[PDB]
């Protein structure tokens, strides 16, 4: 029903190698936390791992980890096989999970860092969004990094 997503993509649609992020933009954290705070987070195993230890789990929020891996031990999270049906939660990670939940999704919250990427073999790329989605544009801004960046809004 109302799945949310929220992702963070280079220009060319790269979210991440091997979850590894190559810019800093703290600006990125802050609205990840805004929209987060005090909701299930949806994610798969590789996100969980490479989350910082100081917020695996990340706190406030009811941390949901998906794996075909039946057994795995999450401390702090929960494990399911398969997509919860959490009406208001937010899936964070996973290309492949992002891919699972669209057809659920309602709304998708994206920041877009202007940084140029060399693709490399398996990268995990964003969604393409169809004409299904509304699309809100905020203005191009500049990050305390230096970083030009800006948040985008998609709801249908
Ligand atoms: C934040 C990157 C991001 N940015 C966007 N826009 N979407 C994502 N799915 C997304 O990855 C979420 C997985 C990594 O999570 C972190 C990682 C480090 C610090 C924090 C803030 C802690 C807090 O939030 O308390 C969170």
């Amino acid at each position: 029903m109302s799945m949310r997503l929220i992702w963070a993509q280079s220009t060319s649609g790269i979210i991440g190698r091997d979850n590894s992020i190559p810019w800093r933009l703290p600006e990125d954290l802050a609205r990840f936390k805004e929209m987060t705070m005090g909701h299930p987070v949806v994610m798969g195993r590789l996100t969980w791992e490479s989350l910082p230890a100081s917020v695996r789990p990340l706190p406030g929020r009811r941390n949901i980890v998906v794996t075909r891996d039946a057994d795995y031990r999450a401390e702090g999270a929960e494990v399911v096989t398969d997509l919860p049906d959490e009406p208001d939660a937010w899936v964070i990670g996973g290309a492949q999970i992002y891919a699972m939940a669209l057809a659920r999704a309602d709304r998708c919250e994206v920041t877009e860092v202007d940084i140029a990427l060399t693709p490399l073999d398996g990268d995990a790329r964003a969604p393409v969004l169809d004409d299904s989605w509304v699309a809100t544009t905020g203005e191009w801004q500049t990050s305390t990094s230096g970083l030009r960046f800006r948040f985008c809004s998609y709801r249908r």
